[PDB]
DNA sequence: CGCGCG
DNA sequence: CGCGCG
């Protein structure tokens, strides 16, 4: 909920592929918690994966 | 024995490859745990995985 | 080592 | 859907 506004907000702000790692430092939650919105973002195509790791805005 | 001696035991008495599935009826422990000890037991050559998701001693 | 797995 | 991941 909350966490996908700030997943959203930090791939908006950048506007290109971000690496998982920086949304761990950025989030303050661990992979697992963002992968699983991430995924399910991606399903929903809000989100794209360019490459492994990657997450960039729009799908 | 965390789990090892049994996962060991089971495979020994089988002499064969035994599905991860046979081996969570036998344990009665989850797939995860298995998994842990089985890829643990692999990489100290003391199991192998002929095909995925099949062991067998060795 | 990519892993999200329900 | 293989997943073990430390």
């Amino acid at each position: 909920d909350n966490l996908e506004q700030k997943i959203l907000q930090v791939l908006s702000d950048d506007g290109g592929p971000v690496a998982i790692f920086q949304l761990v430092k950025k989030c303050q939650v661990p992979k697992k918690t963002l992968n699983q919105v991430l995924y399910r973002l991606k399903k929903e195509d809000r989100v794209s994966s360019p490459s492994p790791k990657y997450w960039s805005i729009g799908g």
